């Protein structure tokens, strides 16, 4: 029998503006926020078109468990990914899944991650997060804190020591690290060309220029970490370098060794830092739910620094981490491609080749899921895992082409809300209105407080 879909209807799809389709809809450097609003109009579905391409976002749990079933999609590299990987090349994240280097550098890496690997990341996590807690111990009386600047110090800086043990020594610079500026302008590149009509205009000359710039700028970096790595250990650098491929018998090459460590400086600490700075966020403006995170770090952290038990100890702070992930997942979207032809959701046809965009802040808010206070920050709701449905949270995506850092990110994100519980009491003194800036992935911008020591004495590292 044939075996197309029962009942198929129009595809929703935003207003399209001639041959620039619904490019226009996105005229602004907030295109997630957006989309978000075009989901609540549409529905569960729909489709967006730009010159030469389309793809179908995806909002609901009901398809999304569908779209996450391996056997039939598989990870797609979305425009964004696209633009990204003409830097990162075929690191881990922006390779395809049938990309040589994706399985030969997932095999290889996959250890790095291993939970003895993570037992081993502790005492350099704990560095980072004391050089954290003594800088705020350190500020005058009339002096606030940059919340989001402050966690890239401390998530790059994470990233740099445990996985290529470098000191970016971010908290000796008043301003953000070079690198940090690259990175970011590289990036809003990426987002500001999913706009461009005509990208090879000479009008954007200047900004090719400066790209070119940027990533010359991360990749001496990269040499240096190298020649720093030459000049013992045993880290993520250790194993790009070293290992081999069980399934080739060999390692990466110098290319992709150099794309992975772009990938991992970048992957490793930007979605990290925007967690760190939503968490807090969320915390200043649900002060109930501050106390009884402070609480749990104050019953837990019983020490001058933390164990690794004791950090997995922190269950509400990993609620509230969890949480703050629903509500403003730091990497927003991921995409799929149709490994044949086939029918989503017993409605929805689609051709082999065809993509999908899991809108990951709207999953998050699916209320068939999650009850209707949706938008309301309750960490409770992940006080029973066991009780959500598959596909249902996803922040770190999806099978085989999920976050390899997940647990990294994680544990070390546990630490440094736990340490900062403990230590400080928190005010938002200039009542803060949420500005989530966009440069693929979210991030609070502006967004400052004021710490107040509790004056509880630190251990050495
Ligand atoms: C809370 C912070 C983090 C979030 C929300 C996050 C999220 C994600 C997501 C959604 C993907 C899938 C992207 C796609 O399917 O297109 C991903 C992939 C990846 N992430 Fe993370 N991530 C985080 C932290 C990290 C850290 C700390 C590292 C590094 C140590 C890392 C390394 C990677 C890599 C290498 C991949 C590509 C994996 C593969 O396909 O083989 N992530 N992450
Ligand atoms: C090298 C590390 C990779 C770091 C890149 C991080 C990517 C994080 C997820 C990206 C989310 C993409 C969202 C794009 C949304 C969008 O603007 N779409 C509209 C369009 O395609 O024109």
């Amino acid at each position: 029998y044939f075996q197309g879909a029962m009942t198929i209807k129009e595809m929703p799809q935003p207003k399209t503006f001639g041959e620039l389709k619904n490019l226009p809809l996105l005229n602004t450097d907030k295109p997630v926020q957006a989309l978000m609003k075009i989901a609540d109009e549409l529905g569960e579905i729909f489709k967006f078109e730009a010159p030469g391409r389309v793809t179908r976002y995806l909002s609901s749990q009901r398809l999304i468990k569908e779209a996450c079933d391996e056997s039939r999609f598989d990870k797609n590299l979305s425009q964004a990914l696209k633009f990204v990987r003409d830097f990162a090349g075929d690191g881990l994240f922006t390779s395809w899944t049938h990309e040589k280097n994706w399985k030969k550098a997932h095999n290889i890496l996959l250890p790095s991650f291993s939970q003895q690997a993570m037992k081993g990341y502790h005492a350099m996590m704990v560095d980072i997060a004391v050089q954290l807690v003594q800088k705020w111990e350190r500020l005058n009386a009339d002096e606030h804190i940059e919340v989001p600047e402050d966690m890239t110090r401390l998530t790059l800086d994470t990233i740099g020591l445990c996985g290529f043990n470098y000191r970016f020594n971010s908290f000796y610079r008043d301003q953000p690290h070079p690198f940090i500026t690259s990175m970011v302008r590289a990036l809003d590149e990426a987002m500001n060309k999913l706009q461009r009509a005509n990208p090879d205009d000479p009008a954007y000359d200047e900004n090719k220029r400066q790209f070119q710039e940027d990533i010359k700028v991360m990749n001496d970096l990269v040499d240096k970490i190298i020649a720093d790595r030459k000049a013992q250990s045993d880290d993520l650098l250790t194993h790009m370098l070293n290992g081999k491929d069980p399934e080739t018998g060999e390692p990466l090459d110098d290319e992709n060794i150099r794309y992975q460590i772009i990938t991992f400086l970048i992957a490793g600490h930007e979605t990290t830092s925007g967690l760190l700075s939503f968490a807090l966020y969320f915390l200043v403006k649900n002060p109930h739910v501050l106390q009884k995170a402070a609480e749990e770090a104050a019953r837990v952290l019983v020490d001058p620094v933390p164990s690794y038990k004791q950090v997995k100890q922190l269950k509400y702070v990993g609620m509230v981490l969890n949480e703050a992930l629903r509500l403003w997942p730091t990497a927003p979207a991921f995409s799929l491609y149709a490994k044949e032809d086939t029918v989503l959701g017993g409605e929805y046809p689609l051709e082999k080749g065809d993509e999908l965009m899991v809108l990951i802040p709207q999953l998050h808010r699916d209320k068939t899921i999650w009850g209707d206070d949706v938008e309301e920050f309750r960490p409770e709701r992940f006080e029973n895992p066991s009780a959500i449905p598959q596909h249902a949270f996803k922040p770190f995506g999806n099978g085989q082409r999920a976050c390899i850092g997940q647990q990294f990110a994680l544990h070390e994100a546990t630490l440094v809300l736990g340490m900062m519980l403990k230590h400080f009491d928190f005010e938002d003194h200039t009542n803060y209105e949420l500005d989530i800036k966009e440069t693929l992935t979210l991030k609070p911008e502006g967004f400052v407080v004021k710490a107040k020591s509790k004056k509880i004495p630190l251990g050495g590292i």
